[PDB]
């Protein structure tokens, strides 16, 4: 059949938003979470009706099948369930009757973390020490929100955390291989827990000190999960202290059950960005 | 014929599997062993899909034969009953209780159950999966997924395997059959190290650390995997004889079951 649904089981939720006022635009960035695509959006936010908002849709892939089907409308769900935080991109809307399957969601103005670092390096808007804390504060705090909901992430990174106007830092991706990315014990096992994403929060940590940096720079892949197992770590950012950098290596530690929660990481971040 | 089964026995309960071979299920028959009076035996049931068509009635029967024809052996999840006639197609076969070898060798590493594999045990199961592979070779017999998954381990702790046809897991897939696109027993025999490579390592995931997209030129290269810890350099050559360049001198699974024998008999 089709995702237009001649015969498939949907159902009607409060979410709904009006069809006639959503207006599809330009792929947003390559769809590994799905087919994503930029749009300007009318009455969205309930307060302010008749003023164009802009957001991002989640739409089905030209040949997508009924499980691709299915797995949008549970991540919807998902995402439903899930609440509002504001560091995540947060679902505000669907439209699933009478038509195609489209999941609205919050769109950040600025680029993925990568590119806005990198754009905002001194080789405008210079980002300082305190800017680079208060964003790693955010996203730990969101990270620690999205704990609550055992959640798992895809593929944690730089490239995948967006910035809005408001210079607020969102995550995506909650839910080829970021190999460069994963703790050994999800190089090795294939598995996927709160403590393997603490190993990919702290390499989140090096990538936002180092302002968009490659991690692990000329080892290869084939080589990595070795090097990893020896105990080799990535070396200290530029610009960063002794004690963020003593951060990331425990959230680097060999064995997972040393690695701190990321309610410590939230404590510790907090008590260093009450210093200014 | 001789092997119906009685349809006022078996259950739904779980599915018992994620796909592949069929739709297993699981099932609880009753008295279903001649020597035990009525003591009830935990089965799967591999039942037909619901979008049944005109291949599918055919595959499952097929399946039977097969099992039929293969015939019974100590390392394979034999059929030992059915349901065929006036009613739906129930296929019952062995269950095994422990779970598949991924997560039974998983959950008996040293820091869940609380006995640890010996590298006897380790050795154990590597004889017990060649002399099923032997006698699997025996007969015309093809290996669709040869994986830690598709092995399975009932409460005795014996080595199950749970694939095979009659005449994509790419990590698994010898290099002939990844760029040939030719299969013969070499290619099993290389999916038989590879299944060595992730026993002797506790469920381990091939290549760890390598993506498939590099993982192919990365196999162009000639580059095989490490040796594991708990491996030793005898057992990990047998791995590289396994993954031979060449298939032709890779060792057949007679000469496995004899150095596997050979290797079992010290300390004992
Ligand atoms: C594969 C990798 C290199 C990559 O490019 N990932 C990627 C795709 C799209 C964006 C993106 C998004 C965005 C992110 C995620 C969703 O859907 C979603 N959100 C949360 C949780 C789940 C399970 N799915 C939709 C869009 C946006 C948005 N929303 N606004 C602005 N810019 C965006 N970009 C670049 C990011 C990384
Ligand atoms: C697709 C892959 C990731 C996977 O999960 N495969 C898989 C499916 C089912 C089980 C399984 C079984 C089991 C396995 C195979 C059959 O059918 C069959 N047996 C022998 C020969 C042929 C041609 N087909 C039926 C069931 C069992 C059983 N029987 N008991 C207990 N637990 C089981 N599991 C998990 C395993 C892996």
């Amino acid at each position: 059949l089709a995702g237009v649904s001649e015969y498939e089981l949907p159902e009607d939720p409060k979410w709904e938003f009006p069809r006639d006022k959503l207006t599809l635009g330009k792929p947003l960035g390559e769809g590994c979470f799905g087919q994503v695509v930029m749009a300007e959006a009318v009455g969205i936010d309930k307060d302010k009706p008749k003023e164009a908002v802009t957001v991002a849709v989640k739409m089905l892939k030209d040949d997508a099948t009924e499980k691709d089907l299915s797995d949008l409308v549970s991540e919807m769900e998902m995402m439903k369930m899930i609440g509002k935080h504001k560091n995540i991109i947060n679902l505000l809307g669907a439209c699933t009757q009478d038509g195609p399957l489209y999941v609205i969601v919050e769109y950040a103005s600025k680029g993925n973390l990568r590119e806005y670092l990198r754009a905002r390096r001194p080789p405008e808007e210079q980002m300082t020490f305190k800017d680079l804390v208060s964003c790693t504060y955010q996203l730990a705090r969101g990270m620690e929100y999205l704990a609550s909901q055992k959640c798992i992430h895809r593929d944690l990174a730089a490239r995948n955390v967006l910035v809005t106007e408001n210079n607020v830092m969102k995550i995506a991706d909650f839910g080829r291989l970021p190999v460069k990315w994963m703790a050994p014990e999800a190089l090795f096992d294939r598995v996927y827990t709160h403590q393997s994403d603490v190993w990919s929060f702290g390499v989140l940590m090096w990538e936002i000190f180092t302002l968009g940096g490659s991690p692990y720079p000329g080892i290869p892949v084939e080589e990595l999960f070795k090097l990893l197992k020896e105990g080799h770590r990535m070396d200290k950012p530029a610009n960063c202290t002794n004690e963020l950098y003593m951060m990331m290596r425990d959230c680097w530690h060999a064995v997972p059950s040393q690695r701190p929660t990321f309610k410590q990481l939230v404590e510790d971040l907090d008590r260093i960005l009450t210093l200014t």
